[PDB]
């Protein structure tokens, strides 16, 4: 292992092997600013930005003074690697520079318990993919039947859609049950009212680093240069609103009332120790989507649900990011193949993550099988879809020897509709 | 009228006064201007002339590089700005006319200015609200019996678009590469798209947001409509067709979407308002409004190929060919608590009337590449060729004046 001078519990999400980036403020100082999580502390990068003296960062220390991570994300991998090496040195148990500087160390650290986290970046565009084969198969079985499950394009390209950026909110933001239009009765006109089928969707998402120029694709051999790091995501959805609206132009108001992300962006370099070979694709993708670089990650994901009267949250999903059929390299490559310009801070989400076991299905649409099965949420309590007052928390971790790379929380509680 | 000379057929009389973001050779910083005649009035230079109650403590919005903060101030501020501008340009408040020093810094030629996007667009949405356009697509894709899908007459169908690839008029558009499936018995192929199209639309910018979780009631929707631009939603129909079921248009649209730079304020367009089209069935109460909010705006699309000496007009249409209003679109977009933000762009959908001369895309004008479009000088089109230039224009015709929209132009570059 590796150790910091900051005390780190063995099961901490935030050992020296992680070092995720986030935006926080405190009761002492309301300015949103950039920090790195270590143990139960935050290292304020605006305070220590003069210690980044290397070639990539010496002229660009102002990126650590910003209220968002966009400019640091836009600097690209030489800057990311330099920052990470600098932070691994400065936080090391055996390095005196920061460790023994009592006054600097005093103003550079703050407790995570005292901090308010904010969205880590200003997200210009958010895209949601559909890349978990079991998830898409489950939706197809439910909607179309066993024989017609996957549509003809699914095995040939990473299907995805443009999402709503404005309603991406940081963990802990309450989510109001949406009103909208639904058609519960096919023999009657649609109605207006509160959603009746409110759902969570277990996803992960990555932030884009340097963009590409308008009109210039990113070749798949270079896609890994544009992926900064990852967060957990809950794509909340209103299944009745979605079902009525989505043919033919896609999910819209069924998704755009709220999408939650966790605040700590785990850099790809922290996740590389947990990379595994990519799943075999058959049919083989077209050459522009073909890559040998391993880019599938062993990340254990868990979803809990706690009703408003419960004292214990129930774990309703245990899944893993390694199941996904299309990689992040393929998603990024496909997103830019037409010349579309990805920009720093854009967010590309995986799709709902389901494995083959029903215990690993990533939505309550799947876990309840379209409301036909009860989900056990603890002694004599069941769900099909979300109730008012329910809190959903997504967590994730990679497990090393004596350490984990964890993601903190992606939480939200459902508020009653305005009706 | 104004002390600035305005030619009779100008797009930009004192009745228009659209807002834009421009820069010059002398000053490369993007800044806010208003078009008048063939000049631009620089609002950063004259920001101290906005002395009324809504703007006197908020003059800094005119020093920004984008219109977002002025859009975000809301309608009292917009109305005061317009009245201030009209009084300055008529010389009823004569500071600008007679202060020669200020006047020489305040006005620059449109010809010498470079236009930029008018706002930083946080989210772009494209609707599907022209009935004849949706009907035509339905006929072509599904047959005449199943032209409209069951939801179309009940809600303003739309999808989230790509904000990053919205570009200002004049930007070259590269023909996109991507996946296509020309033969359904064989695997898809990768290559240059073959069915490159233009889509005639208009779009409006959002004013003040709504808070996350708080719908905008239809009664208040008119408070959030800042102003309008022309749009060409370029598309790759063969890429679109293969990708879009079931999650919607994606790479078929996102390689490029062009808007005109001059944002015509809604108060300029109010003289041209007409009754709303009768909706049957009547929409749910959350979508109902009595206020007229349908506009008589004449739209024209020209195409000019390589070698061709003059552009051919391939479409003449009107924004009154819309079934759902902008009020309904804005209200529907926020009914679920989605938070619209200042500078968001909500586009109408492709505009088609009943006359085939008014169909707003080459998918429709060529009827899925089965009919050749006459573009003059012996030449025909189904879809766009490399080197083709498409220019959209629009105007309202008043008595003795016109409110024009400028241009929404782009030329097709060969695939890379
Ligand atoms: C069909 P769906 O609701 O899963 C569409 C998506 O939102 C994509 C996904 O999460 O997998
Ligand atoms: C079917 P389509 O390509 O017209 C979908 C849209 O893009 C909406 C529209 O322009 O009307
Ligand atoms: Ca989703
Ligand atoms: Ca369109
Ligand atoms: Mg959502
Ligand atoms: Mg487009
Ligand atoms: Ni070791």
């Amino acid at each position: 292992g590796s150790m910091s001078f900051i005390p780190v519990a063995e099961d901490s999400d935030f050992p020296i092997q992680n070092l995720p980036y986030g935006v926080f403020s405190t009761q002492s100082n309301p300015k949103p600013r950039i920090g790195v999580a270590i143990g139960d502390q935050i290292l304020d990068l605006s305070v220590i930005k003069h210690l980044f003296t290397g070639p990539a960062l010496s002229k660009h220390q102002h990126v650590f003074d910003e209220t968002t991570l966009n400019n640091f994300m836009g600097l690209g991998q030489a800057a990311w690697k330099e920052a990470r090496a600098s932070l691994q040195n400065l936080l090391s148990a055996s390095q005196a520079r920061l460790r023994d500087d009592k006054e600097l160390r005093q103003r550079a650290f703050t407790s995570q318990a005292s901090a308010t986290m904010h969205l880590p970046a200003t997200i210009g565009d958010y895209t949601d993919f559909y890349s978990s084969r079991q998830h898409a198969t489950n939706v197809g079985i439910m909607f179309r039947g066993k024989e017609n499950a996957l549509l003809p394009n699914w095995l040939h390209l990473p299907v995805g859609y443009h999402g709503r950026a404005s309603s991406i909110v940081v963990s802990g933001t309450p989510i109001r049950r949406p009103m909208g239009q639904m058609r519960p009765d096919n023999s009657k006109p649609p109605v207006y009212g509160a959603c009746r089928l409110l759902d969570m969707e277990l996803e992960m998402a990555f932030f884009v680093g340097p963009g590409n120029r308008f009109g210039e694709p990113i070749p798949i051999s270079k896609a890994h240069e544009h992926i900064f790091g990852m967060v957990l995501m809950n794509d909340w959805s209103a299944r009745d609103i979605q079902q009525w609206e989505y043919v033919p132009l896609g999910p819209f108001l069924g998704k755009s009332f709220g999408t939650t992300i966790s605040p700590w962006v785990v850099p790809m370099d922290a996740l590389m120790p947990f990379v595994v070979p990519n799943p075999k694709q058959d049919p083989k993708p077209l050459p522009y989507l073909c890559h040998s670089q391993p880019y599938t990650f062993d990340i254990n994901l868990s979803v809990s649900l706690k009703g408003e009267g419960m004292s214990q949250a129930a774990t309703i999903c245990r899944s893993n990011f390694k199941h996904m059929y299309w990689t992040m390299l393929q998603q990024l490559t496909h997103h830019s193949v037409n010349g579309c310009n990805l920009r720093p801070g854009d967010l590309l989400a995986s799709g709902t993550i389901s494995g083959s076991d029903p215990e690993s299905f990533g939505s309550m649409l799947e876990l309840s099988w379209k409301g036909t099965k009860a989900i056990d949420v603890g002694q004599g309590q069941t769900r099909t879809f979300l109730l008012d007052g329910d809190e959903v928390i997504i967590t994730g971790h990679c497990q090393g020897d004596g350490y984990r790379v964890g993601f903190g929380q992606c939480a939200g509680k459902v508020l009653p509709a305005l009706s």
